[PDB]
């Protein structure tokens, strides 16, 4: 058990401490081999093959940077080597508890498959890194580094998924309150967890990434902010930081939402549960669980990878014929076909709860055009997508705080229109995407009837293409011309 | 004469044209070597060594790229290998016409020294460009290879200055008027010479480029637009354009705009103007030109290069010694101090005739503290800055065309909010940074009340170390706090 | 039914005319979704987590690029818009063969469950292709878009696996001799598919390309050589060429035969075998194969990927136990442990055929010395690797022509000795690896003995690290 | 001061302690912003425009990196933070001695100009480095810091030049023997200026750096080896250093030893020879040096740099008529034209007393071929050009001494055999290129006879075009086949 030293395409030569590598070495750690960071992404990006696994790595990596840049410059923070173990155990745990094709199963699949239930990645990941500790008798080796497992594991699903109930944490004191910051930052969203995803995703996407994470290290220091100890920029930083999350939103924007990966997602969701009847996984003590039951034991969660996109296409099973053919149409590129994208106007912000009601609102339309065929509710996707800057609609700039060259310890507040006036106004909005499951021309023709006349009745805004696919819907509303 | 291959690290391996090399080797031309593209800027991005000639070989590159495409998606546009090798031409030229340190020559030096002349980099490209045309035998050149000087020679001038001034053009009918839109486009500004500084900058500054101009290239056509043909953008490329702008500002606030290179290009505009009524520059005939007057004669502005900034330090003249003076402060990094920035609120617009009277301004505020040294007119700097989308006020993508996939010969508009209600409210705003020639201590301190109190004065934005430049000045607006 | 754009980490925005996206969408393909580049090297290689699907799409790219390039500089070839899309087709194709783990299948695995059979990943390629077709209805596409199936077809295989059997190709003349140079080149090895893996495996891997292929097309002209028209490269580009093998040598030491990567290939082929008579793939008709037998019914190896390592490590059923825990202990990180490496003297080489007595000669070796543990062959893995520049002693430069700019029709040879002293005087040697499935301290100090002997009875190097 | 960021392409961001801003802030220091790291190469790579002064603070950091990690990795070595600092310094100032178009100026103008004297880069660094330090008042500074001016300026000195006159070094005792191994590496060239360039020339020429030099530092240690503190390897990296030098080696062929770069310099060498005689640069108190002479002087060579090009080709002065033609048709690109290129067979170098003799024998060689016009020794350039592994004949591998992760104290020698039989027999040898001044094809026709039949008649290589050039020739030769 010395150090071993990792080759990773984004990061170089990384360094995983002996503690790091028995948790790497494990089937719970290395299940993240088997689940793509992007999901039906891959299905667009061709350069998107990677893995939780590696992205993983690099949290971890860069949590450590970050510890370790903080503790260097600042050693009257007396951040601890213990301290620095535990952040980068975080930084390396924080994606354990993803499922198959990442977001799409904690996104899609779980909320339709099990409605009742409140699962997240991050509890998930808790769950698992739990399971991960038990099943491979790592309590020993945290001490045997220093570590004192109880305050310590606290510590990492803390760190993972908040307070696990005045200062809230019991895993570290007010003192180390900027630890807290690192891997999941729950104050204003700035952690380690996106630049490394920022640079990954970049690096197989075949898309640039402009915000440099090694200037920020250089940069933040950590400063007392009413009454806390926070992790700070530099005042003339700020517009870097607008920047950050610009980027996420452009990432969003061009790969994580593109309307294609997103129908392929809701297909793959949709196959899933169509089989989620007949897939068995077993787990702790030979009990059998479901694709939406495996969350319940981690045991059989284990098991439970993108493998089961494999499972079910290459089934013979006439039960999961159903599903297999599903699959099978994505082979074949035989698609949902898009229909076209809307926005609400004002405050209207759209609730998941409704999410069910848009299908037959679009079909209970009433365009003034000919149209040979009818269409019904189940032959609409409406998916609705939540773009934001982290903190629904919150600027989260306003919760970050500066420090000025004159007095580097000293923390500032700075606003919106100190900085520049050509910077959003709003950080909250909703794209609305309509597809059809008809893929006909007539049909197709018909859908785009349909769907820019529920814009027009809903308020929404007119579609970047609706003269051309509705140039006889159009003209009725004198709010679009 | 073949053609030959360049290997450029931006673009790889370039194919120029015989004619190209024929421009190319000449001293008119290869004057760019000696002109650093971003000036002052490389005394700041020590990577930002690269010269204007670089530059002009890619911009000429990238045209023939955007015409060829063109050219071979739509037959019907007719566009001919002279139209090809004339598009590449403008672009390959449209630099000739910069002076020493680039953007500091014809935005600083020459404003200042000939405030009667009013002189472009663009006027500057078409006159060099005649004269190495006529000294260098070009003409019948272009005729071997089928281009008809007359008309050609007037269409390379004006892609590069706009109509020399119902269709405005004399090089091009306007069936031919796309064209226009490739090397410097004055309808909107997307053009190709913004897309080779994009990637060339960042490569030299260290910075990321996150536009993707190839990507552009593959999705543009050209569509007639209220009667003229003109190129156009897929529709759902709006959000890439929209970026392409957020990237040309962000590079503008990291590097071009950056608080110590406009300082340094400032010392080195006062040191040439120190410098003018002694320099020396020989052109036509035997005649003497000044840093000042060159731009009268292309022979004299041919050796008119950043050399003038090493003659300067290296001259032993006592008449030069106030100038030479200056630039031996550079080097020693003895610089005017940065004492803040600020902005107006709203459409409020400091203009070009006004920036002297400012320092006067700024020495006239009348903070309440106690004050050692008092400084007037002559200690103080005042930068003003207009950060836009090329267009002042206006949003340039109000002045694209898109086209759907469902009807590629049908141009659309599409406005702001039919895309993002995250994008800017505005496209135009100015900073105000404010220097102290005095570098001492209380001096600094001084400059520092002078100038917060000026901005708490006019209304203008807080500075944002305000509080901690100057505690006693800042609690007098409320809106500061 | 127009062109797709499609954008790659690699090449950028490529563009894929209809046909060649009729091609792609069949479960044939997208089978190489699921098929690892550098199979084990993952394991070692955390970026390398690319597969055969995306490689593929960059191989049909650059042979577009290529016979365009060649097209528009010679109008003469009279390379035809058929031509172009017949050569990005098999530079498509020319991967479709690859079975789980890509070169882990081929490599390891068929040799040792099926040492009867010849199977090479080209052989399967054209298999796959003729699956692909007949199954996808392509035929029919192909003639709408001008394509001459008969001819086509067999001018694509010949493409991928040379000639099927004087000019010995039927798919083109002899005047189109030089388009076969472009997807698998086996005159010298110069081809698209080293291009795209270079510069892939290197931004997946972490480790950067030292090649440019581009100036390469930019330099490439056909000329005639002994009566045939062949591409040859400028003159001066002599150097880059030998850095080309070079480049592919240095990939190979760094990242392909990574002694760990290949140590955890050799588990998963291992943890296959034990499991071959257990796991079932569904072929034609309803009829079941095996992980071994796969290849011989396209439809059932259309469904054989690297899901098979999965299955195995989430069954339950115990006739799979032993095969189970081998991958168990891969995610451990328990591996077979290293033992040593030798090499032949001189040109010596072991060959294919003798791979299988290895392992019983190591331990039938006698060594003088103490030992405590005995040892059988089941329990050392023998791991031959051959290094060379593709042609196995043959210096492949002297199968490379040249132009001079002052002749540009004109075809020359370049020798060794007029390019460099600094060259390699050899261009082929062989490393042989032991390892041990016995990881004990005395088991692993027995089998240290016993490969040192081996070593001294085949008079082989003398291991480092005495 | 604090300490400053900068931001390099290369290498991101890097901090500067003050005492090297202090150092980075002079003119002896800022002097090489103005000196071409590839010199000529501009004129082939239009991307290398980058100066001796960034790759001087990528030295200066990679310095402080390697003897960084080895201190962390090894404390019982004592490395201290004044070695760091003078380590680091040492690394900035290895470049301070580049004269203009570097390695035209020692290596081609100083051996012509002044055939008598025996100048290197090395040397004047040193000389430099002394001024410096000496008109900047750095002494001061360097003990505010903790340094020791006597023992560290000799430290820094020999780190430059190796030992001023048994442990021959003085600055440092032999327990500390491991420092002079970082800057300039003179026992096998394994040092972190190789590392630099190689990445920043790459970056600026557009080709690949295929070497990992943050891979060497995680796998370096310092041994004992025969009674000495030694740099080793990692067992595992000996392939990887054989690599290094291959890398090396390709970036002279393709890049530094262009055959049209390297005529290039041939003729600002020639055109400098011919402006010796009458450019002026004024020294210490006032004295008059010429371009030849200005390293007697390092007030004078301070204002050398590649500013004399522009200086002879902006004059007017007729005296320098004849240098500033050979510029001028430098720019019109009117060469001397590459007639071929050929190696010595066998053992023996050509040595550099003999290089005068070779036009001589070009012209005098006797191809029996048909012949109008008739070339004389004046009209041939024969440049000589050095290839190796940097220690003449010998391997350097043979030089480094390695170590394995389960004996890292005890250092071993890993031999060529061991490693591959695809490595490089010899490590060194020669390149002899011909150029011809007369340019015309009949001339041109000619040369390659001469030059040819010269080859043969010599027992030289054959040309790799020879049977294209000169059919008439090349069968005489049985040895050519
Ligand atoms: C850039 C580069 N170059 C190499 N030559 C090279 N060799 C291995 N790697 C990569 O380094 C990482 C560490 O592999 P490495 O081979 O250095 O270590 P090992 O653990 O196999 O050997 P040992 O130190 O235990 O004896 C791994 O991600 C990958 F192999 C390399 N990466
Ligand atoms: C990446 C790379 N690799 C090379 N081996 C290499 N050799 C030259 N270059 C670069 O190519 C460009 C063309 O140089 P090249 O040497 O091909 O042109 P030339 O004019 O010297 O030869 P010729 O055709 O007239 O006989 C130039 O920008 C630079 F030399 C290279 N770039
Ligand atoms: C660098 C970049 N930037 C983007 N904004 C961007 N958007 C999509 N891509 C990528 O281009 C490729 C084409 O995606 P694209 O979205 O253009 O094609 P589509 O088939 O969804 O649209 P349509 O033309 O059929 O309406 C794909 O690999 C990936 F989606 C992008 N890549
Ligand atoms: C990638 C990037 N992004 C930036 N936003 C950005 N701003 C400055 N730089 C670059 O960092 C380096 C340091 O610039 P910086 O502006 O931090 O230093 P300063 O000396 O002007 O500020 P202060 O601390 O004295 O107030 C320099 O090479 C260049 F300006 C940037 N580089
Ligand atoms: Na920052
Ligand atoms: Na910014
Ligand atoms: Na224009
Ligand atoms: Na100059
Ligand atoms: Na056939
Ligand atoms: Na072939
Ligand atoms: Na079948
Ligand atoms: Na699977
Ligand atoms: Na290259
Ligand atoms: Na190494
Ligand atoms: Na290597």
């Amino acid at each position: 058990d010395t150090m071993k030293v990792i080759n990773d395409p984004i990061h170089g030569h990384i360094e995983l401490h002996p503690l790091l590598v028995r948790i790497i070495d494990t089937p719970q750690f290395q299940r993240l081999r088997y689940i793509k960071q992007l999901g039906g992404g891959y299905y667009v990006f061709p350069g998107a093959s990677h893995n939780r696994f590696e992205h993983s790595l690099g949290v971890g990596y860069l949590a450590g940077c970050l510890v370790h840049a903080l503790g260097e410059k600042q050693p009257e923070l007396q951040i601890s080597e213990r301290d620095v173990l535990c952040v980068q155990i975080a930084g390396l745990c924080r994606n354990l508890g993803h499922g198959p094709f990442s977001h799409m199963f904690d996104g899609r699949f779980i909320p339709l498959a099990r409605p009742e239930v409140k699962w997240t990645h991050e509890q998930g990941s808790v769950m698992m890194f739990e399971h991960l500790i038990n099943s491979n008798g790592i309590k020993p080796v945290m001490e045997q580094y220093g570590l004192i497992p109880e305050e310590d594991i606290c510590f990492i699903k803390e760190q993972i998924v908040g307070p696990l109930e005045l200062w809230p944490y019991k895993g570290r004191p007010e003192n180390k309150s900027f630890l807290y910051e690192i891997v999941s930052n729950k104050r204003n969203g700035i952690d380690v967890d996106k630049w490394d995803y920022f640079a990954r995703d970049c690096h197989h996407l075949g898309i640039q990434n402009n915000f440099d994470y090694k200037r920020f290290i250089k940069f933040a220091r950590v400063c007392e902010v009413d009454n806390e100890l926070r992790i700070c920029a530099r005042d003339k930083e700020v517009g870097n930081l607008y920047d950050m999350f610009h980027t996420r939103n452009s990432l969003h924007r061009r790969a994580y939402q593109h309307k294609v990966g997103n129908i392929i997602d809701t297909m793959i969701t949709d196959a899933f549960l169509k089989a989620d009847d007949y897939i068995e996984i077993t787990g702790a003590g030979g009990k059998k669980y479901r694709i939406s039951t495996a969350i319940d034991d981690m045991e059989a969660y284990t098991k439970l990878t993108d493998n089961i996109f494999l499972e079910i296409l290459y089934s013979t099973d006439p039960k999961l014929k159903d599903a297999r053919e599903i699959l099978k149409q994505i082979e074949y590129r035989n698609l949902f076909k898009y229909v076209g994208e809307t926005q609400p106007t004002g405050q209207i912000k759209i609730k998941r709860e409704d999410y069910e009601s848009l299908p037959k609102e679009v079909a209970s339309a009433k365009p003034k055009v000919l149209l040979d065929v009818k269409l019904k509710a189940e032959d609409f996707i409406v998916d609705v997508i939540n773009m934001d800057y982290g903190m629904q609609e919150k600027n989260p700039i306003d919760h970050v705080s500066f420090y000025c060259k004159t007095a580097p310890n000293r923390a500032i507040r700075i606003t919106k229109n100190q900085v520049s006036q050509l910077l959003p106004e709003k950080f909250a909005e909703q794209l609305i995407r309509v597809y059809c499951k008809k893929v006909d021309r007539k049909s197709l023709y018909a859908a785009r009837q349909y769907f820019v006349q529920w814009c027009a009745d809903r308020n929404f805004t007119k579609p970047q293409d609706g003269d051309v696919i509705a140039p006889l819907i159009t003209p009725q509303k004198k709010e679009w011309n």
